[PDB]
RNA sequence: AAUCUA
């Protein structure tokens, strides 16, 4: 066991008495939460040629207070796993393609240490114990801003009242692999201070880490195989390729489907020469070997000559235009593109009632939105002209539904009158989907009539970085402003970093290299800055301001008064009349007084129909 | 864009502006409601060696539109009205996709506004078409979409929401060029079959209205069609050699008249396994699948040939004559009604059971309003074992499909103002074709034997179809049409034309053409062909009942208040209506408060009212 | 059509009316229940190198067929009910098919009428077994199944469901020709040990007079059974030569006592992975999966000879030998009550959750509720998480394994839960480490856990799995020998031929669940294997009462507090808010459950003392 | 999916 100080907290790491038959696990407790984190790695090789890694964070009683529930996973479950799974993932080797699973049992929950940031450490520590291969450990913090102060690992209560909700994971050599904020349109300079001081205390995590991993003797396992393409078969595809692909990227005229369908034209054209050449090779080794060589030259072409596959510079946006009102029954609309991407953003108002539902053990499991203020995020399977499954919602729509609704969250305004609801559907994608999310959205919001405080643009940094492999250091990296999807796919990092023209309200860095310096996150963070200044300038041209009112048809509240003898035939028998009528109509009917009733209609046609219905009733 | 006017409705088409990415897109406008349709299909072929097709109608509200919280919740993520929406739309383009097309093809339809007036079903149908034609996919011409309704004796191209629920017709007709009828699909209140084929002539006219439109629209953009990778279909050097090898056999094996829907399949299973092992040997280099399907396009030949050449059915019948129909009831004590029809080797068991009127409403408004409540109290729940076909499977779109269309049939007879909630099972315990129409007539006797004063006795029949057409023209020679056809002569057939009414009317229709449309004459003598079949139906059934009981079973649910005093209300509701929510889960009873005084209370059987009547005597 | 009388009883059974289309199908029908069970097997092999058999029991209303359900279905999906009872008639046919018989086969039960009288349950089994018997399913002799209560004192058969509920004993036996039981499942109100013995006894004597009118009624049918295309069974001579191989190096391995569960098994991994490429290139035509059944047979054999011939066990230990057995309580503060039960390799985390009595009534009273209430407001959930292998695996919702061994392990407690209990008692027992009985330590856990959080049960409940290993006559098929194995491990019951679970405390019996794989065995064997529990539970309670005597005087300061505040009559519209509003807002921003008991009283009820000043203020300051 | 806690 090591105990691990943090200021005013202390971090209990033990390992070796709970679930002993896993490759991995271990018990981290803060206060009297407990959070005991297991990894289990397969020793055959799997099917699927990637890393099948699953991270599953389940809840026992989810809610808060600890309501013991005994289907469905919860919304909060399942973004604290993505938070996990974004922890982990950069720090496996290459080429390990075996099934591995990462399970979190809470067991115990004391109602003030929050154990979601126990739970990264917990799988730092499991991995690192275990015989999984894993490139050193990890730590992870919470940083919060109460009253101006910096707080490490925020209590339960300390949460409720910080301006910050920011959660830093570091790995060895103070690199970075991960970081997950949501702050109260915070100034830029309290932002990086409090990554800087997050950064401080995972190193004091980590070699609290690499005591318990001295003390108990671990041995790494050999996989039986690393599924890496051979460097002699990679260098062979560059000299057939390169020319080639480099003409490709600096066709500067191309677009998405364009510019895809001509490097797959050279794949076809140059992977069945290396089956030739190396027959003995595997068949998803050659496959492999083409997609080294293609994102090397795609970077090597933003290294040496600061130019773009799509011809602008570093720090340029992408063509955006955006219109409101696009259809007259919508509450609010926007249509906002972006280059390639475009998302459709409807804001639909609703009752304050519908935020809360029956089943009150249901309710607590995915709580009640504190502004009545909900995001719903949809990507479509023919935003990118393919094929799937509509039913249910996908774990990527659900963390960027959340990503764009914290980005709007601090603009929301307090007790609106009605629960507000944005659905954005990506119509195209192009990369950068859930930050066009964002803008869409507040377009969407000042057209409908809410009124926000600021305008929100949210924009993605990427990151292409030239890396020695002697040590692993970074010499040299570029920033990019608004990627692309293929500057996302063949990038470092897709850093979404939303806010107004005052602050920064969300922030969602997807690293996929094992750590980058605190210097390359702060140059993105002002980066970011700049070029969220020029998104917000063309928004505010097609609407700066909200709309002096709602719609004309939006919903409307009216009270009706019920006499107390008429109340049994208005009502029915078990509130069978009040449900029938909420069914063939939207209207919904809450008592609210022995004599009153409170209807709320979505439309004003709805309300002359219920109407009808009220007064034949009475 | 393009509009298109149907008398007093407008039709707006366009496209060009939302997901350019798709293959095919388009956006369909009436009134103030729009739809966006797009199609996407893969490129490479499918594993599986069938058309993968699927359309998704998704609803971004429920109750018109005006449930917001609709789509928030992705649990009870598919309500049954989207997924018989999904199924006209996949009825309408299904038939016009090119033979071997196996590609992975998906139609998703996203309801971009709706104004609660303009019913968006009927523009996914049209903005499905518009997708398709304007999109590279391999697809043949434009089909239009209209809905007619009868309201005041008038017929109304698309009628509004406030138009359909005072109308006797929901009608909806897709329509090829050429005036042919790709889909149809209508319930109806008890209307004359008169009345009923000049709305199906209408809405025909109007659809062509419509194609016209789409077609300038498709001369405008620079419509290229896609050249796919392979069409799966049989080569004719191999069919033409495999009809040699087995039409003497398949040709004796259909002229028994003595085979059975076992002995039948067996019989062509064992000329199957002695003629593609034989298939194999003369094309060694042919796709394996292609000899799967190069013997069913000869059995399909050869067992159609039958019908045209001999007009003589596969089991003896003639074009007109039905199965053996044997009915039965009150064969359980318990159950409240019960039904054994048996068509054939069709066999379905029928049940209704009473509930209380309150069981029809959920306990959340937003599942309430996206399954909303049933016009009348009456639902009908239909299940397939796989028992039913010596199958296995797990314990479905198409038994939703099935029960809705048996519920439209039985609906119109139905009474009003019914004390209780009727629910109608049927269990297809063997399957022979038409099922969903002998549920429709099994339903028909349990409710008469259940004691419910339906105003007519309801019979369905299926008609099948089996056309002789130029290969080269495309048009329809001669045709026979069949009376209660077997599942061999769905399966080998070009239509299923299940269809239900009273002795005096029609209360339901479904056609489902696998032709790429069939000419309006061949529709109308469907329906006069079931006409006959359906008296010769309702003549056996009212044998075994021709009227409903005087009364309920004495073993029916009964309802009944009790009282209790305001002093009393505490212990007898409980902590939160806790003592009574025990109660109504023990003994199966329903108990909801009327007033401040009484308590109305429903229970299945008068058992399950002794129980609780002493259990609550104690308490008060 | 032919009736069985059974005492008072009738068990009408028919055949070739209804669902001729099926393989099998019967109509069984008792009183005014009738249930149809069919019988579906396909003619081609299953590409697995198992047995897919399936059973569906499937019901069409709740509540004793009063509230229709079937409609629903679609969402409500399958109750636990429909999944325990799929779990017997499981468990009652499949000891009886052949081995080898790798087809797809699934029964289905159509539950057609119910009274409210006679419990369709039992006669699933028995309509099952006459499916089969007149299908052209391979299958053995007919199954008959009975319930047997004891309603003051006196043993009934197919008890109706008003006298089910006041008997002390609910006992399933199913029986094979030649009274050879073949599926006992029974939950006892703390009974004796004499009077649970006596009720198998009668059991199977009626169930033999199932059989006798099911054999009747083959007879008259004139069933001929289908030839299988084939039946996949290692080969004599391909078995014979894997004996020549591994039999010197497993003997070895199962002789060697220093083993646990991971490097026993790599040992004879290592085996398997050497024998197996001899005998391909000895075999090069044979099945690959008849290679790998071979040393499972030979490996059985080998395993199964060192307990016959030397009566010791794989690690060691002799017949009646319990493994290592630590408890402990009290691991973490804030938890209402918790114990770890560790015996041998099987590690359970057993937790108590207090609730308000509210919280077992579900959304949907009218119809979800109906799908079950618990009797005391006591329910055990039981998880077996993919790390307790060191496996990797779907993680949520509950499969059938799962529900059964929770349903086992609260049948085993629910005697000893008191009476009028203040709170809803929730005992969740998660399986950390898998070595063989995690089933029965949940029960042992679970009552350390009880005693810890402070209720007060009536005694302490230890639970016990009996293997047993059987000498066949290859011609007679009778048993000549055998030994009945105490606190099995994982390899025990692998190998074995029954999963003997039985639970109780110190002077009765609570639970049963004999999982026997053989086609029937001897009632005597079972009657010892009663016996020899009893004095194996004994020992394991001596041990759970050296951590844990007696429940503690009171529940944890911790705990959940519940009392009643008063609000005035004309500011309960702001209290409760527009239609309830205020109160659901903070329940689930606090976790307080507000209920209304009056016309001015609201009773609160709050997981913790801490989250109960939350709602204090938040009622002070809304008024 | 269902056996299978080897
Ligand atoms: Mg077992
Ligand atoms: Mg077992």
């Amino acid at each position: 066991a090591v105990a691990v100080d943090l200021g005013n907290r202390k971090l209990e790491i033990s390992s070796g008495k709970l679930a002993r038959f896993a490759d991995g696990s271990a018990v981290v407790q803060s206060g009297d939460t407990a959070v005991m984190v297991t990894a289990v790695s397969k020793t055959k090789p799997s099917p699927s040629q990637f890393m099948p890694l699953v991270v599953d964070y389940r809840q026992k009683a989810a809610a808060a207070g600890r309501i013991p529930t005994n289907i469905g996973t919860s919304d909060k479950e399942i973004l604290t796993s993505r938070i996990i799974d974004r922890s982990i993932r950069p720090l496996f080797p290459a080429g390990y393609f075996y099934d591995t699973q990462v399970l979190c049992n809470l067991l115990a929950v004391d109602g003030v240490n929050e154990p979601d940031v126990l739970a990264i450490n917990g799988a730092s520590v499991a991995l690192s114990l275990s015989d999984i291969p894993w490139n050193g450990p990890v730590g992870a913090v919470r940083i919060g801003i109460i009253d101006g102060e910096y707080v490490v690992n925020p209590t339960r209560k300390e949460m409720s009242s910080s301006t910050l909700n920011l959660v830093v994971a570091g790995a060895p050599k103070s690199q970075i692999v991960m970081l997950e904020a949501s702050a109260e349109n915070i100034l830029q300079q309290d932002f990086c201070h409090a990554i800087k001081v997050g950064v401080k205390y995972t190193q004091q995590i980590i070699q609290g880490i690499q005591q318990l991993v001295k003390e108990t003797g671990v041995t790494k396992r050999t996989p039986q195989k690393l599924f890496t393409p051979s460097p002699e078969i990679v260098k062979y595809t560059h000299k057939l390729a390169m020319e080639r692909l480099y003409a490709v990227f600096t066709d500067y005229e191309h677009d998405k489907v364009s510019r895809d369908e001509a490097v797959n034209k050279i794949r076809l054209d140059t992977e069945e020469q290396l089956k030739e050449k190396f027959p003995e090779a595997d068949p998803y080794e050659i496959i492999e070997s083409f997609n080294v060589v293609a994102k090397e030259v795609f970077r090597s072409i933003v290294l040496n000559e600061y130019k773009r596959c799509d011809g602008r510079d570093l720090t340029s946006l992408r063509n955006v235009s955006c219109e409101v009102d696009m259809f007259k029954t919508l509450h609010g609309s926007a249509l906002f593109q972006r280059g390639q991407t475009q998302v459709l953003c409807t804001v639909t108002f609703d009752s304050l009632e519908s935020g809360i539902k029956s089943d009150q053990v249901i309710t607590a499991i995915n709580g009640i939105k504190d502004k009545n203020f909900m995001l719903h995020y949809e990507f479509p399977p023919y935003a990118t002209n393919e094929i799937g499954k509509v039913t249910g919602l996908n774990r990527r729509e659900l963390g960027h539904g959340a990503l764009a609704e914290k980005a709007l969250y601090p603009v929301i305004p307090r007790d609106f009158p009605f629960t507000i609801r944005v659905t954005s559907e990506v119509l195209e994608s192009n990369g950068s989907s859930s930050m066009a999310s964002a803008c869409g959205g507040s377009l969407a919001l000042m057209d409908s009539g809410v009124p926000i405080s600021s305008a929100v643009a949210g924009v993605a940094i990427g990151l292409v970085t030239k890396t020695d492999p002697e040590k692993g250091e970074i010499e040299d990296y570029r920033l990019l402003t608004d990627i692309l999807g293929i500057e996302d796919y063949n990038g470092d990092m897709d850093f979404k970093i939303a806010g107004t023209n005052k602050g920064i309200t969300a922030l969602q860095a997807d690293i996929k290299l094992p750590g980058i310096p605190i210097k390359i996150v702060m140059e993105a963070i002002q980066q970011a800055s700049v070029a969220k200044k020029e998104i917000l300038q063309i928004m505010n041209k097609t609407i700066s301001k909200p709309r002096a009112s709602r719609k004309e048809n939006g919903p409307v509240v009216e009270t009706v008064q019920v006499p107390l003898s008429k109340r049994a035939k208005f009502v029915g028998p078990g509130g069978y009349n009040l449900k029938k009528l909420q069914a063939e109509t939207g209207v919904t009917i809450s008592q609210v007084d022995e004599e009153t009733f409170s209807v709320f209609a979505p439309t004003p046609s709805a309300m002359h129909e219920a109407r009808d219905f009220i007064t034949e009733i009475c």
